[PDB]
């Protein structure tokens, strides 16, 4: 009887905050993780304990065939699917693009860009009014370095996201008819440790001087304007953004 | 002074790529003609190029392939000796499909030629052109499309993406180098007459489309270059960051 929302990459940041709020909504989550088990875990045993209803499932989006066997656990646990975030996500070491080779290229799209579209793909193949689906949503998490381009720090990822961008205005053009809703979120400045996994943990405190709100934001603000893409509230809204950015 | 500037132009063989090269050998440019699959086109193309008077090389290289791409770029530091101009042109698409039928080695393959080859060949044009590494500055011009924007449903949104991609890399790339004499600015083009249709499944796309583009017609091939060589001319020499569209309105 609850909807349920596959978020992947929810063990940590931004997807265990999208997670935990879903949960006090009313929905059935599925919290996908990759490194970190018991973060995902801890979050499950959280929101069951509370008397919802979660499913932990380790699966790297990057790999056609963790997502299949991701989305079968989700046929067999709940046997239906109302919303996909795409939070997975991850950037490498500060660099200009004179340093980035094809190997990290390859493993930044892997997750960021053909992660998301690997998962909105078996998304659309439940969701779809095509193949035996209510309708539903699909919110895509992107980043304000589509718009910004990170230069010296990592183009690779600014156009991962950018990928991500035009992915959102397609997909939504192309679902719209069999009853799915595609948008995204483009965070600026969260705190999350993405920033340290980049190489510079105190990343928000050299910035937020320039930020027009003058903090950096939470995983918890990021949750909220995917929660309201996911819901029935934005019923008329296919193919747009939230920002979440302070400014930036 | 006598020397002509250094253009490479990749996927140069066939389509916009090749009349980029036509009208960059006409305009200052000793043109380097990077082809994968057609080089007898390539081949032609140079020797029509000596006939008018002109300088090209032709190079074999398959742009999402990092050693290929650094022999290519070994190529023209052995023939010329300097680099003025990239024009990141190679691009590719597949067969008209949903999003649901997309598999991770199409994505693969389509990233691979569209954005990691543009990526390397900038990498490899920035280790030279760049005023830190004893260049003179110069110029990128990558080569996206309407498609980052439009999104491309019901046929390659995989392919929107990768122009996307090129979008946010050419904002990123200007931002990064610009104090070090490289100007990084895009085209992005609608619907122009080559075989990329034909590729895609659908030689008769733009008959399909041409009575909603405002203009009314496809494009040339000769009308992208134009826009190719202005943002790599010295008169867009306040332009970074920047996009033309040449789309007729679409
Ligand atoms: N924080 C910011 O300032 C900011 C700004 C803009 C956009 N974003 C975007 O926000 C999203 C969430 O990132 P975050 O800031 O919360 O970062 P984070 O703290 O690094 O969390 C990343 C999450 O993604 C998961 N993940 C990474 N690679 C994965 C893979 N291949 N398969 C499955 N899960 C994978 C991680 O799971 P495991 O730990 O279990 O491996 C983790 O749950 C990402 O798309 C990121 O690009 C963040
Ligand atoms: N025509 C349009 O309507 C249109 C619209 C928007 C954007 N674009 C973009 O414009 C650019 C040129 O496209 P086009 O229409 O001229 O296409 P085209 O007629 O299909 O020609 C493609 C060219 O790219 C080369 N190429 C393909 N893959 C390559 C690789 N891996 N390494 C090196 N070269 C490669 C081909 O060389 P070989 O034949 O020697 O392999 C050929 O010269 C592409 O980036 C395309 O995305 C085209």
């Amino acid at each position: 009887m609850r909807n349920v929302m596959l978020i992947t990459g929810a063990s940590r940041g931004i997807g265990a905050a999208t997670a935990l709020l879903a949960a006090e909504r009313g929905y059935a989550v599925v919290l996908n993780y990759l490194r970190n088990r018991e973060a995902a875990e801890a979050l499950r045993q959280r929101i069951e304990r509370q008397g919802g209803e979660a499913l932990a499932v380790a699966a790297d989006v990057a790999e056609e065939g963790d997502v299949e066997r991701l989305f079968a656990s989700i046929d067999e646990r709940f046997g239906r699917l109302d919303v996909l975030v795409n939070n997975a996500g991850m950037l490498e070491a500060q660099t200009r693009l004179e340093n980035i080779d094809a190997a990290r290229l390859h493993r930044v799209f892997a997750t960021n860009v053909t992660g998301s579209f690997l998962c909105a793909r078996e998304a659309v193949k439940r969701l779809s009014t095509r193949h035996g689906g209510r309708g539903g949503s699909i919110v895509n998490v992107s980043s304000m370095a589509s718009r910004l381009g990170s230069p010296n720090e990592y183009i690779d990822y600014a156009a991962a996201k950018g990928a991500i961008d035009s992915m959102t205005i397609g997909l939504a053009r192309e679902v719209a008819a069999e009853g799915i809703r595609v948008n995204a979120v483009r965070p600026g400045l969260i705190d999350t440790e993405i920033h340290a996994s980049g190489g510079e943990p105190g990343r928000i405190e050299r910035l937020k001087g320039g930020i027009p709100l003058g903090r950096g934001g939470t995983a918890e603000e990021v949750a909220r304007a995917i929660l309201w893409l996911a819901s029935d509230e934005a019923s008329y809204s296919t193919g747009t953004f939230i920002d979440v950015s302070g400014g930036r």
